[PDB]
């Protein structure tokens, strides 16, 4: 709560040149994800990539807001927006990042696969989301290991002002009976018990960072009190055995996406994919 940079205990500092973590860096990464459920990797992505993705998503926001019903996460101002899947905006260092997949391989296995290429546009004057998990526990009242890791790419500097996400460290292992409602929101009794032992944190995250977290981590989107939309690009790695629909990608990227040992659950389509309406033929 009210930090000035990502906490040391959650953070691993890299450069965009780093292709693998040395054994001790990986051990620390996995120790952080196991204990805290969230890992911040600073210095992962070049300005060249984040700038293009930021531009592409801010250019698409008008088409998203024109929709009959604008799909929002829980409350007003938290808009669901898929980034483009044009050949020229699909970057191996984003989709198939070698450090990300080194971590996800070590936690979920070599057959783990990305099955989400989506985004969260947090609008100026947005409301507070309820504390929730994005992915549920597979059975109520059971402790089990992760089956999915969210990979979140901020496309501007996230600040306390513009809606940097509230995270509940270590919350990813909590699954008592009657803890979650049908939408994945944490029952208030469990929130206040948890707050006494391990209160939530919120911190700036500079663009170029990648956040990897347990899909079961408690978090909430919070108001964007800045004058500008706060874009996030979102991917999710799942174990091979978890049923997900495939990502629609153009067959122009099949050559490097298919037959990588960094797996994507993908359906390849002739021609352009409509990333926003999703309505294209042969989908
Ligand atoms: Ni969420």
């Amino acid at each position: 709560m009210a930090l000035a940079a990502p906490p040391g205990e959650l953070t691993l500092a890299l450069t965009p040149d780093d292709k693998t973590l040395d054994p001790a860096s990986l051990d620390r990464a996995l120790a952080i994800l196991a204990e805290h459920g969230i890992l911040v990797l600073t210095g992962m992505l070049r300005t060249r990539l984040t700038d293009q993705l930021r531009t592409a998503m801010l250019d698409d926001l008008p088409e998203v807001l024109r929709q009959q019903d604008v799909p929002t996460n829980f409350v007003p101002g938290h808009v669901q927006q898929d980034p483009p899947v044009r050949e020229s905006l699909l970057f191996p260092d984003v989709l198939l990042n070698p450090v990300v997949y080194q971590i996800t391989h070590a936690v979920l296995g070599a057959d783990a696969r990305n099955a989400v290429y989506s985004g969260n546009m947090n609008l100026p004057g947005s409301h507070e989301q309820p504390v929730h998990l994005d992915e549920p526990h597979l059975w109520p009242g059971i402790s089990h290991p992760p089956y999915c890791l969210c990979v979140d790419v901020p496309l501007i500097d996230f600040t306390l002002e513009n809606g940097s996400t509230e995270y509940w460290p270590g919350s990813h292992v909590l699954n008592p009976d009657e803890c979650y409602d049908e939408r994945g929101c944490v029952l208030p009794a469990e929130l206040e018990r948890r707050r006494a032992v391990a209160p939530p944190v919120r911190f700036p995250i500079p663009v170029g960072s990648v956040v990897i977290r347990d899909g079961r981590l408690w978090h909430r989107g919070v108001p964007n009190l800045s004058a500008a939309p706060r874009p996030l690009l979102a991917m999710t790695h799942y174990t091979e055995w978890f049923d997900m629909p495939p990502i629609q990608l153009p067959d122009t990227v099949k050559s490097w996406v298919d037959g990588s040992d960094r797996h994507t659950h993908a359906h390849f389509v002739a021609g352009d994919v409509d990333h926003l309406t999703g309505d294209h033929p042969f989908a």
